[PDB]
């Protein structure tokens, strides 16, 4: 296995600001733990963050959120990115759509994505879908992901994306 | 509005054959009804059908199904395509991934996709996501789509893709 | 016609710095003129600039150039982007690959791309190619584009991408 | 190295039929030679053939050619595909655009594409670009490719895509 960690939407507006929830806050400790081990082990860490324009397709659905330029779209300080970490702006749910995520994964010979962040129903899941199409294996760190609407999310990942589910305190590296 | 109809995985495998959902049969009369009205009105009809190779990414998850060359991957006779419905082979959940769906829709000036077929909560849903990404409006025909795992699938479409839900017996054309 | 202006790689390293040429310098006046008219007319202006990582595929070919973070990848001051202009980072020759260029064009209902910048042999041409695949019409402003290796570039655009060639002092708006 | 052979537009239209280059005939013996060695060695062989609709973007440029359903879009008998060579229909210059080429290459763990067919300076070249974007190494077989407009095509491949150029009678397998 050669994995990269993809950290989805761990940004101020969903953790600290206007759309903050406790489910979201609960992810921060575990996320820092997962991020830290990947770094200490030299493997790629990639942040993929909403950085929306007013006319992005999904703005009609949600209204303005995690806008480009506004501090809402910035990664929370708790897991501030370091030198060597990749930071990507995205305009749709999936971390792959309109981004160079796939490039970075291919350039570092990656065959497995480890997914954490916000959230199990929308962006994490959508990123997972695209990973599958592109023949990556998928791992999700349950305690580092927050649900929104679906309580059967874990089941969906496993049954539909063949994902294996782990906890932050586990590490196959 | 200028819509195209995208007919997802109405193949023998998902209807009559092996992986068929129980309510999957019930979509066939509504699907024929929707397809017919689109045809009678000159608008594009596109069939997107799993046509798998043994090493497609999702084979490890589901095992062999709707394989290229085998009759399981063939559109059911009830709604046999005419010339010139478009018939596309796909290798992943989304009707857009690795296909020329978007080309067809762009070439015919389309701004709205009308979605029917199987599964409501998998291929139809993954087709909807990629439609949203590409700035198409989305319509799902509730009685021409079959769910598999999620019973809250209608809610997901509307809340996550801003889709509007219609019945086969309705027509805004 | 509803056009957007795509301004390719008008960045310091190719105009002012390490890979500066007079062909390149010659584009600046005309580019400012084209950019200005688009702005004065409310139509979208999109800068697409190399912002490379060390391991981008093309770095093996060219060595480091227009690197992310370094002033070489910054747009020249002469045509500094304004409020409302879009500024995109790209990692390959085409302005579309791994970017949200197509999103912006679709969100603003665009059907024609007007191409200027660096250069007619590589990035402008590659961007043109992708525009074609995505069913845009193509216009190139000859005096606002610099050749590198091919002297028959104008012929290639017209014969292969069906591009129409204009001069900066002309305007169909 | 783990290579796949991509065989571009060796169809009746480009060889025997209407738009055929004069030296296009001369590629057929080398192409068969390259194809045969790949087969004898178990490596993937993928045919990518124009299979146009009347409203594909390039029809306005070239007029009708290599149309879907017409024998002009059929692979020449000299190098008839076997089972299981992959045979892909494409609608644009690049063998990647709107196709599942990348899926096949990824599923077979490929890191290098070997390119033959027509035209050296159009479809073969546009296939090379998209290969570079996707971090594949590139090999062109000079005698199994035919130029159309540009006589400096070999130089373009090497200088712009870092391609290495080989003859059909050579084999690094
Ligand atoms: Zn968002
Ligand atoms: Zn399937
Ligand atoms: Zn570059
Ligand atoms: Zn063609």
């Amino acid at each position: 296995m050669k994995p990269a960690l993809v950290v989805v939407d761990m940004v101020n507006e969903f953790i600290h600001g206007r759309l903050a929830t406790p489910e979201a806050m609960k992810t921060v400790g575990p996320a820092r733990k997962v991020i830290e081990t990947f770094r200490r082990s030299g493997l790629p860490v990639v942040y993929v963050n909403d950085s929306h324009y007013p006319d992005d397709p999904e703005i009609r659905i949600w209204g303005r959120h995690s806008m480009k330029g506004d501090d809402g779209s910035e990664v929370i300080d708790e897991i501030r990115p370091s030198a060597g970490d990749y930071v990507l702006e995205k305009h749709a749910y999936s971390g792959f759509y309109g981004t160079n995520l796939d490039m970075i994964l291919r350039a570092n010979g990656i065959d497995t994505v480890v997914l954490i962040g916000l959230d199990a129903d929308i962006c994490v899941r959508h990123t997972a879908a695209d990973a599958l199409y592109r023949n990556y294996r998928i791992i999700v760190v349950e305690d580092a992901v927050a649900a929104r609407i679906d309580p059967n999310w874990k089941d969906y990942f496993t049954r539909v994306y063949g994902a294996t589910v782990k906890r932050s305190d586990e590490i196959e590296g």
